[PDB]
């Protein structure tokens, strides 16, 4: 996260962290034995990492979880970013409480214009290289479908939504990927990619939840 601030230690709780020996890539928790993250973010050995603040100190909250299954969406095409997400199962049930909790998936898409909470481990400079230990919070608005798609031309489908500052300066970043965006209490987006960070007229491009959750209930409902 690029211009964003300190969350603050478990104050986004449904915020994971995945590892494989280290911090890759974000994703939600969506109920207790199942997160949400981008496909790009695919690999085996996956751990969750739940109730983190600082990825690098046990604090006491944390509960560490490895994945069971991974579940990359059948058209996810990763020359395009389309249909950049993916489900994780966890090997057992996390405990929920306030610290550790699911976010409830839309019924409905997000229009232009809503603010947005985005967060994650990832990069805090847009020319340069400085990953945080503890989470970074951004509250972004999603952009209009025709800035979105002047931005990034002949790039930006139905699957994707803009979200963030033309101006530049406020962005996610490499090393969020696979993480939130939550619009009223609902998961509507999933750190995708973009052009850099914090460049501007080069927003967050971000996948958009809302076209998913028929797939991903059914997905959960049968795995
Ligand atoms: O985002 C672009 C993608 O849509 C495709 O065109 O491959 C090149 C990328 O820059
Ligand atoms: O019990 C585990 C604990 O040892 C570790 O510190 O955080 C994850 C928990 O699952
Ligand atoms: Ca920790």
């Amino acid at each position: 996260i690029v211009g964003g601030y300190t969350c603050g230690a478990n104050t986004v709780p449904y915020q994971v962290s995945l590892n494989s020996g280290y911090h890759f890539c974000g994703g939600s928790l969506i109920n207790s034995q199942w997160v949400v993250s981008a496909a790009h973010c695919y690999k085996s050995g996956i751990q969750v990492r739940l109730g983190e603040d600082n990825i690098n100190v046990v604090e006491g909250n944390e509960q560490f979880i490895s994945a069971s299954k991974s579940i990359v969406h059948p058209s996810y095409n990763s020359n395009t970013l389309n249909n950049d997400i993916m489900l994780i199962k966890l090997k057992s049930a996390a405990s929920l409480n306030s610290r550790v909790a699911s976010i409830s998936l839309p019924t409905s898409c997000a229009s232009a214009g809503t603010q947005c909470l985005i967060s994650g481990w990832g990069n805090t400079k847009s020319s340069g290289t400085s990953y945080p230990d503890v989470l970074k919070c951004l509250k972004a608005p999603i952009l209009s479908d025709s800035s979105c798609k002047s931005a990034y031309p002949g790039q930006i489908t139905s699957n994707m939504f803009c979200a963030g500052y033309l101006e530049g300066g406020k962005d996610s970043c490499q090393g969020d990927s696979g993480g939130p965006v939550v619009c009223s209490g609902k998961l509507q987006g999933i750190v995708s990619w973009g052009s850099g960070c914090a460049q501007k007229n080069k927003p967050g491009v971000y996948t958009k939840v809302c076209n998913y959750v028929s797939w991903i209930k059914q997905t959960i409902a049968s795995n």
